[PDB]
This record gives structure tokens, C-alpha cells and sequence, in this order.
């Protein structure tokens, strides 16, 4: 298995930057969000490497692809997300035409804390 890792930039890179998790992931709505993905096998930096974005709407609806070309000694692709609505979102990695690992995070209004129990879609804050 593959490992997604993250570093939020403000406007206003090296893989030890990026923080390494697939859980619980909340992310603001005033910061680019990048990520780097490790393959879990050696790749080819020809190989057809894709990763897609969907937004959850009445279930996650895709946005767009995109062809990503891996670094063939760290093993890994990289990329970043500017202005993302706050939603709920998906990210997929495919490598030579299978889905190979995927990644759901949260953005958020940078107003009022998400509490990781209690918190749902349709209460008062995040509706
Ligand atoms: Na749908
Ligand atoms: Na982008």
C-alpha cells in the first residue's frame, strides 16, 4: 500500500515536508493544499499515471483528471489544490489504468472548529 502525505501553503518542496496520513483529514479553505503520493512499487516515469478529484454532492461526483508524471527515484507524484469550495472530496491515484489508492479529505469555512465526533453535514455549523 502507498502512502498520501500533505503540507497546507499559504500564498502569500522536499518530501520531508509532508506530513504522512490518510485519516481524519480537515483542511481550511485559505490554504493550498499539497499533496505527494509514494508509490508502494518501483514506476516508470512514461507510465500512465493519473490522479482525479471528485466533490461530494449526491455522492461524489468526479471534477477532473489529471496526468501526473512520477519521479522514478523518490517514487512519487505531487501536486496541490488552489480554492477548493469547503466540501468533502476524493482523490484517486491510477497507475496504467487501475485505481491504485485513494484519500477523502474535508475543507472547511476557517470559521468555527470541527469537532471530530459530534460534527456532521446537516447541523448548524457546517450547514
Ligand atoms: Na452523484
Ligand atoms: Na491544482
Amino acid at each position: 500500500t502507498g502512502e498520501f502525505g500533505w503540507v497546507l501553503l499559504d500564498e502569500e518542496m522536499t518530501v520531508g515536508e509532508y506530513t504522512i496520513t490518510r485519516k481524519n483529514l480537515i483542511f481550511p479553505d485559505d490554504k493550498t493544499i499539497c499533496y505527494i503520493y509514494r508509490f508502494s512499487r518501483s514506476v516508470s516515469e512514461s507510465a500512465e499515471t493519473y490522479v482525479s478529484l471528485s466533490k461530494f454532492q449526491l455522492g461524489y461526483n468526479e471534477m477532473d483528471v489529471l496526468r501526473k508524471r512520477p519521479n522514478p527515484v523518490s517514487q512519487t507524484i505531487e501536486g496541490s489544490f488552489q480554492g477548493l469550495s469547503p466540501g468533502k472530496y476524493l482523490l484517486k491515484v491510477a497507475y496504467e489504468g487501475d485505481v491504485i489508492d485513494e484519500v477523502e479529505f474535508l475543507v472547511r469555512s476557517t470559521r468555527t472548529p470541527y469537532i471530530e465526533d459530534t460534527s456532521s453535514s446537516a447541523d448548524d455549523i457546517e450547514k
